[PDB]
């Protein structure tokens, strides 16, 4: 009874992350607990360990089945039959426990209590191939022949029947369907892989798929000549590899299939019999098409890694052509380039969209973390309450000046007041000699309470990073807060 | 007379879909019925079955003509002449009924009653090649020779004349023009294919076109050596395939042409005579260029299948670089990632454009289906009339909070009221212990009629999916409806 | 004197198009006539015919020079020296008249009267290579040897000197610089080619460039073995092509170079001497890199032909994922698909940008051509003056309803009035039986003068294409026109 | 002591550019001068010359190590040991001075005074491979064998031990890690290379990397047969290259590796022993995959050079489909094309974004340089002060009319006044005969002070480039300046 608890998802970094909170974990735990009979939750640690063992089984079979069919004349030995029957039992349990399982759609739990509803969905999608690739069809074929024909050994049928055994045993490698199914599942369901698109994981997927195609192709290149008992014009009988060892035969047939794949050649020579020509042609067209598609795939998947730099390069070419179209002096043309490279750093983003997409809690977390220590330094705001403070902070603006600008103009209208955030400025006066501010200071206070002319003029001494604060936004926030609208006059 | 009714489009899932309503079907039915003489409507079931038979004919001819020209020495037998003449009659009827047909431009009916207007358009576009590829030009050439030269058998001309027969019979495979024409027509005119761009259909189109080019190339590789009567340096005479059977000759010449196409080799060896070198060169350059273009095509057509996921990946890289550029704590950096993955689910869309593109009926169908049961639950709105209801519902906003947010802040200005749509929240009070709402409830009613301070503060206990409802939009809709503007005070 | 008039641009479809008006043609005619000495205007018919003859010369030389150097032992005959000297005279006149010519930058006339200013620019860019590839350097080398060495025939130097003649005569094929220069000039300066990017022209450019590289590569593959006098391990001496004819030698060396280019093989065999290995390696790497770059080029240039359809496919995938994310009934999911396919027709555009980019004259030409006959049909507007009419028409909106919509709702607020433009609607009333309007009618008049409730309700009977006309835009235009603001009340 | 000054960055075009101002240069100079012990600033001329010498060393070793291992039987001579020990000393100093160095992150100085903090970061990243590739591991292996085994010469171990010496000496070519590290550093840190993405530099990087892979592959193809002492089926022993010279052996093994890379063939023949087959297979798959990835890379990097022209082509195809969708007369369809080609010149930009991205100083520099001489020409503005002038100039608009437009309409409302900037217009009157203005004039003055009807109507006689100036923007700027609001009435 207590072992029936692993069949429901638990507290685990993967479940916790994909759910968000332990409360959500127990939530589904109960959503499954709506069940009467044991239903496997797809995220239940049981099914994860199941699928791990079954991934090992599927890979072992897809690698070992063809090599055992084609090479190893008289393949039935005391082992390899234990192997096929153990694999068949595991995959039959896979077939059964496949009906009684939790499906997931849209990341929304689809656990379907109705066995028929899950059974119907499985029947539609994959139960047919899983059935055809679960039962040892070759063994039941051999059986319905051994009983019917006593003279099978004496008759030519047994040779036909051994050829049919070797051909029908090839069904077992439709389990590639389950392999790709469970891999896609436990890679997109997997979160640490769902991130970045995991170009490493995806390209290793692709390398594995090409290597498997090439290895099955090699075993095929050797199966088809063998079935016809090595005619005098099959490569196995011109390369004189009839009496060789299964290592050399496999290695060289894999050589041929990989030649055809990369379009580098045929092998030691060019096909000479009709079976060779048609196999070479099928393998050339399939291998070369698949390889070129895989490489177009990986090329696009790599050139999608520098997207946010290609986009900055494009936006700067547009700035270049605007500058040209107005024929700007090559002094301003250099100031502009400096400013761009020192604002977008070879990577584009948008502090307006990327804040119109976030929710209000996240908007406020970023805004607060940015402007807290800055706006808290002023006395006229730090004394107010968080309502007014963090309803004002949403009017701040980002600004990246350049060494030499007149962030303020002497004796001029100062409609906005600035809050510095980085770099260092130097306020200037005709009378006063020098003064500086940096890394969290604030200037321009003479403008907020009353409008007039600025008593100074500051200069960016390095790449300052001020935070703007206008007055129209100010008094719009202000008229919402009469409480502090009254007290500012004094 | 009654059979002249199939020449006009009818009620049919394809016609119904491409027209929209049975009224539109009878509409055109009459637009064609503007005719006096039988005019084929391009969508008339007659022309569809016509084009089906003619597609079968064109494919049969493009596959059977070259193989019959090149191989089969003394090709004229009791069959194959019946074949050419039946094909010629069908294609001549195609030529005639091609003038008297309905053309379609922009999906706007172009049925042109004026025979001259349709005849002139056909003359301009394709009547010339269809004429050159309809009449058995080789037969009339042979005839204007048999009568003129009695000593044709005795003279060397007959050998010249049999070579010219075999060359001029090659015109019949300009019907590829009609094949691609009718396929493009009955694939874009076809709607279930016009959807998704039908990558399956398009890639099968491309595979068919490459296979046809490669098969014509094989027949050419064998035609050109044969015409010169197998010189001692043509592959047919070094591979010792003069006395072979037409199956082996075809299979191996197709082998060579496919080698040249994929750039895997020449064949058994490298060309040795000048005709071989120049054929191999023409075939190499044409095959390799065409194959590489087809594969660039299919690569782009496959990488256009994950567009709406590549675009989410790009937008998230921009969020990454915004986060970096402000150096956010790796707690907020994780909250943001969670929110994104749980709002755009690896697929981008825009509920603002995708509603500014739809018409007003569809805007209202989506808005209604979304917010009906939600806004109907409140008593203060369900009692009003659809005018006010569905003129208000256009101010609702979508919002996806995160487990732990303070969707409401305790004792704070509640300028907007929320309508929940999913998940589950938990209102909280200092005095009250607990309370919940979920899956279609509504809270925040104390704010609409009168403005003040919220008596509570709620928390997202899971990934809530509330629907916002402000008050400025509210009273803007309200001042449009004085009827309910008066009654809300009580 | 009168022949000095062709040196200035004239009235011609190319000049007329690239200038806009015959007044602009005479404008520049005078801008050049600012000259004292004959200056060639780059668009002067003289320079166009010049460049045509010179394009013929450059192509003839790039094809004939290598074939004459490598093959044709003892190449100096009574012809071919006339050929080199005529080509040298034409190209020297090209060098001279290259200084005295009109340059063009930004499509802004750059005709520079100052000979020094044009001379300085030419010196910087291309005068150096044009000088090195104009004078017969091999002839002056031969001359400074014939005079210095009487025993040249007797000495081994003459063999060295004939090798140096054959190598130094290779300079003449730097005229490829001029070829690509003049082609880019007379293709982008050319307008009918500057359109569409002329994918045909550009891909033929690329095919020509690959064919030229491959042909020079063939001549090189034959030059380098020959210079060493056919060592016993050069392909020319294993393929036994020493005593062959220049046709076979050229054809097969071009074969080899094209093999290396496409990466299909080497030739009859694989290199065996060190010169062969290093030539084959240089040619493999250069040919294969260049070919793959050309094909990436042409692939992108073809996949840039269906841009405005790929973009519709992307926008519709985003509509698909919006529909999914709200789980819409598969009835609305089909209405939406119908509307999209019947509004954007598989091709995206933006009637807002494409009207914010045009000038005001073009804005008014399109707006007028669209809405003239429609707005003129109403009596209350046709009686007003073009000022009010065409200041109102800028408030019209485009709208594509769908068979079955209630374009008007019965007894409802009709804030906008519609002008039909296509399709056919059917107004409905409880009392009135039926009525129709189509293809240029207008309805909804009861709303403009006075606001109330609509006395009817219309339905889209086919895919109507109405033109909206609101009342807020109406009275905003109205308050600008008091003249007609007064008279509407009656 | 004074030599300890080069260890800090100085005044230099690279430092000056990457910092912005000499004040910033001395700023960091002091930020480093926060140090007590000599710390290498990564931009210190010392480290730049260091890295130059070390780049020379790394390239020399990556080219000379493999060629010395594989060929040159009995490689230990009086030279080459001096070479390995000098290289080892330089690279060990690299290892030591690697701990005591300035790191840079985000272009923000990361100079870390704490030796442990820099040491810890280096330990994490690359100290491990740099240690494994710094010490002569093969020499210490040989030493711990020479002392232990006196009978090493007599025993079979010495042959094992010479094979292990030749294998373990291969560690030294992990310095490719440092090579790519220092190249990426001194190419992105390098600014003149960081511009344009420097497609030239990047493609030369890629060509160098492919050439190095191919050269190591050649040396490997020769190392692996040699270690097994040239079995009777290694290409070195079928191509009969055992007794050859190291030049021929190297050149032909590089031939083979480059064959496998481009997928052109194997070599003189196809592998025959198991070591040959497996090397050829490893080299085929690695070389072909890497080459195809490099070429996808370079293709995308070249097709990213015409981005701002591809984007204009796309925007114009959208204009084409808008024109079609409204079926415009092919006169307007030509006017529109002329206007586009003469406004966006085959290159797109956005004078609104590209001015919303710039700071306020740069906004004002471009605006001033554009409109200074234009707005200064008018008397009513030039007499005002820069405050009003340059607060007005931000309302100017750009506009490109077309020869024949009525920039003004006769006797019409002239809500905007124009400032010409290029081309030439011709004002017209019923009474007045003719008049012109061009290249910096100004017209439309009768409208600003008082509103009425224009007394004239002008025409674009060429492609004018006026600068618009509305009146609503005018009086909005005006009500901000009462000073000049009063004086305009007179």
């Amino acid at each position: 009874r207590q072992f029936g608890a692993m069949l429901q998802p638990g507290v685990n970094k993967f479940s916790l992350r994909m759910f968000g909170s332990q409360k959500a974990v127990e939530r589904e735990q109960e959503r499954v607990k709506s069940a009467g009979f044991w239903i496997i939750h797809p995220y239940s640690d049981f099914r994860f360990y199941w699928d791990l063992t079954m991934l090992l089984l599927m890979v072992g079979n897809l690698i070992i089945i063809p090599v055992g069919i084609t090479f190893f004349k008289d393949e039935n030995t005391t082992p390899w039959i234990v192997f096929n029957v153990v694999s068949d039992t595991f995959f039959l349990i896979d077939l059964v426990l496949n009906f009684r399982t939790g499906i997931v759609v849209e990341d929304n739990t689809d656990i379907i209590l109705d066995p028929r509803r899950i059974k119907m969905k499985y029947l539609k999608s994959w139960f047919v191939v899983d059935f055809v690739s679960s039962i040892p069809v070759d063994y039941i074929f051999l059986i319905v022949e051994t009983r019917i024909d006593s003279e099978v050994y004496k008759t030519a049928r047994a040779l036909r029947i051994v050829r049919f055994t070797k051909i029908l045993s090839l069904l077992r490698l439709l389990r590639l369907s389950r392999l790709i199914r469970y891999i896609h599942q436990w890679e997109e369901i997997f979160h640490m892989t769902y991130d970045l698109a995991s170009a490493v994981v995806r390209i290793v997927n692709l390398i594995g798929m090409m290597l498997l195609l090439c290895h099955w192709d090699g075993c095929l290149q050797f199966l088809v000549p063998m079935l016809q008992d090595f005619p005098d014009d099959c490569w196995v009988s011109l390369n004189n590899m009839v009496n060789n060892s299964w290592g050399k035969q496999y290695s060289y047939a894999l050589f041929k299939a990989m030649s055809h794949m990369l379009c580098i050649g045929y092998g030691r020579q060019a096909p000479m019999g009709m079976s060779d020509v048609w196999l070479t042609m099928l393998s050339m067209i399939v291998g070369a098409t698949c390889y070129a598609m895989f490489i177009g795939h990986a090329t696009a998947l790599i050139q999608s890694l520098d997207s946010s730099r290609r986009q900055y390069q494009e936006k700067y070419k547009q700035v270049e052509q605007y500058m040209s179209f107005h024929k700007l002096p090559p002094d301003t043309r250099q100031r502009i380039h400096d400013y761009y490279e020192h604002r977008y750093q070879g990577k584009m983003f948008d502090e307006e969209s990327i804040l119109g997409e976030l929710s209000e809690p996240l908007r406020e977390e970023i805004i607060n973390f940015n402007c807290r220590k800055l706006v808290a330094s002023m006395p006229l705001f730090a004394n107010a309450d968080p309502n007014f403070v963090t309803s004002m902070l949403t009017k701040l603006r980002f600004e990246v000046f350049q060494p030499g600008d007149y962030i303020i103009r002497e004796g001029t209208i100062g409609k906005k007041m600035y809050f510095i955030q980085h770099g260092v400025v130097s306020v200037l006066t005709k009378g006063n000699k020098e003064t500086k501010l940096a890394d969290g200071s604030y200037f321009g206070e003479i403008c907020l309470l009353t409008r007039g002319r600025r008593t100074a003029s500051v200069r960016a001494d390095t790449y300052c990073r001020l935070y703007s604060l206008s007055v129209d936004n100010f008094n719009e926030v202000l008229e919402e807060y009469p409480m502090m609208r009254r007290a500012f006059e004094t």
